[PDB]
């Protein structure tokens, strides 16, 4: 049997730990075998980022733009500790943000459903997406600490100066100011208009601007706005667009049969996605992809580099680490490029390699990490190759 | 059944005093001689009052340490048409709130055929909610064009934070919180969970917010380094977690501690939590001060959509569950305080009577959804009372 062409590039960004490890095992088993296919390969592993001084990390961006998919392996974010056990230069920043940056976009956490491993939440038929807005807010406040008597001030200045008295201590107290950005915003809307059309799913935006009538107000604001400038396309795409108070959203949310995306505020959003994630089980099913205005798409994995199994790893060990939220991000990545390019053979590969997984899985044959969510409950699990082994035989099997 | 001390009773609007009345005469006086230190919080008797006879009530719950406490309306602009008010008064839960320096804990009522939407919560959880400052007492402002914004704090020392130097327009926001607030807090907290019984569970996102939510952090700590002989003893521990993995622990838990939550966060893990467990209908709610006072109330409100249908002559099938639960929630306070465990065990016995009522299939509407297996009718308001009653008397 003949491999199927990929008519345009894919860029591939390789990591650290266990996930370079099962990253590259995907490839040689489950990619490479059945598809000709250009990969722009950066290896973002913390030691290139290192030895290139992060320029690696920009190229990388530079590529995903120009290419337009790109598909992620998960990477270290150096701290101290890091810096320490890599002899790092420097405690060079997250490849996330500065390839999100670069790419002006909106991260996208969606969980794959599988009927034998149900979510916490009975109600919980479909997937619920969390996009975050990640800028600004208490993520790039000033803050300080008030002892004193004293009196608090927030002064705007140049064209139409004004001073806003925030308190007037009379005992102690702490203070914050923050800020967000109109095009933040407005490019976090439209990100989040174009994941909905793509994916087919209603969009819940929601604030306290009952409370905060200046600050939330904008947000809601921008995004009613963008979603007026978008009412034919999202009309046809069958999305429909819901605004809601942020209290009465996540009381909803844990009572609906779940299916649509729900942008978050940057706070919130950092919670939900965590607490969304946790509803539905483990985060070894839970895929990732970054959506941008300009239509750029990046698949990656959720979860991290896995360290601790990573470090069993070097000591001879075979792990079970779960490989199916890496797999995704490839199917991902197919699928779209597929699309764009117009090439059927392409998405139906994607396709049948995501079946595949969930016929393993569904099967009974899981990793580790699956166990305490199976219903009825599964008594065995295989090791990370075991499994990757298992899917490649499922895969066989349909084409 | 005697009950030393007096209990502050505060009457209130609409369906909610319909209720109240109903559960009085039906189902608490004629089993118990009791001083209730009476307060009408009607929407009438406060206009005419000028809102006088709320404080009345707040000065009157510190004296005698337990109050409990009727849904009242908070006027706004179309409440103020309706009853001819003089103005829109301020909430009487918050004018209360503030006068007792209480936080606010809510606490669902389980019953087994009628499960919660998450299916490892075996045990309630209690969202207890810092109610001052954060975003609620805020200041912002649109910023158009080049500008810079600053952060000034001026007098014993003197500061200025570059905000953000705007180039695009954006907003920009400034909040405060303050020591005393999140001392009388911590401090509530520690009250409720050594008289619940239950672990302590405050995060924040200190990781990010390195003074802000680190001095909520600090304060919590202190707090509860202060009273650690009393925590051990009642068997509760205190649990500090960002706030994000509190979230997503709280929705894998089996239930059953305080869950402590600054004030944003609380505003919606409140409804979140509430929603997870099933009906409004089964939520208990109490105010503990750092000083030991608590006031028990339903965590509904007034029901206006129920009394409207009740004043044209339609009967209704309003739950009183809540209710119930807020007065048995005072009896039993009351009595472990003196000293007199008889007035507890009525206190169970009531509880215990509404929890049978429902098990058997005698359910108000509200419940109809969440019932397991699917209960095909539902009985009125009245008619669950007098089963309520029935059951009371089988217990007796
Ligand atoms: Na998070
Ligand atoms: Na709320």
């Amino acid at each position: 049997m003949e491999k199927v062409k990929v008519k345009n590039p894919i860029v591939e960004l390789d990591g650290d730990e266990m996930a370079r490890v099962m990253w590259k095992m995907i490839k040689e088993k489950l990619i490479l075998p059945y598809l000709d296919i250009q990969l722009v390969y950066f290896d973002l592993g913390i030691k290139k980022r290192d030895e290139t001084d992060d320029q690696i990390t920009i190229e990388a961006a530079k590529a995903i733009k120009k290419y337009g998919v790109g598909v992620k392996c998960a990477t270290i974010t150096p701290d101290a500790e890091r810096v320490k056990e890599y002899n790092l230069k420097k405690a060079w920043k997250s490849p996330n943000a500065t390839i999100r940056a670069y790419l002006d976009g909106t991260v996208f956490r969606k969980p794959i459903m599988v009927k034998n491993v149900p979510p916490l939440v009975k109600r919980w038929k479909k997937p619920i997406i969390i996009g975050r807005h990640a800028y600004g807010d208490i993520y790039n406040a000033v803050e300080a600490k008030v002892e004193g008597p004293a009196e608090v001030e927030l002064v705007v200045r140049n064209k139409e100066n004004k001073t806003l008295l925030v308190h007037k201590f009379e005992g102690n107290g702490v203070v914050m100011a923050m800020h967000n950005l109109e095009k933040s915003i407005r490019s976090f809307a439209q990100s989040c208009i174009n994941y909905a059309i793509s994916e087919k799913v209603d969009i819940w935006f929601a604030t306290k601007d009952t409370i905060s009538k200046v600050y939330h107000a904008y947000f809601k604001d921008i995004f009613q706005e963008e979603v007026d400038k978008r009412k034919e396309e999202l009309e046809k795409a069958g999305v429909n667009y819901r605004y809601m108070l942020i209290d009465d959203a996540a009381a909803q949310i844990l009572r609906s049969e779940g299916g649509m995306l729900w942008a978050c505020m940057n706070y919130e959003g950092d919670i939900m996605s965590d607490m969304i994630a946790s509803g539905f089980g483990s985060l070894g099913l839970m895929t990732s992809v970054l959506v941008s205005p300009d239509g750029v798409y990046e698949f990656e994995a959720a979860h991290g580099t896995v360290r601790r199994h990573y470090y069993r790893y070097l000591k001879g060990e075979k792990t079970s680490t779960n490989p199916t939220a890496s797999i995704f991000a490839w199917t991902g990545a197919i699928r779209k490029r597929g699309e764009l390019d117009g090439t059927p053979e392409v998405c139906e590969f994607a396709d049948k390699l995501e079946k595949a997984v969930i016929n393993t899985i569904e099967s009974g044959v899981i990793t580790k990490d699956l166990q305490p969510f199976t219903e009825p409950p599964i008594d065995k699990y295989v090791t990370l190759e075991e499994f990757i082994d298992e899917v490649k035989k499922n895969l066989e099997k349909l084409l």
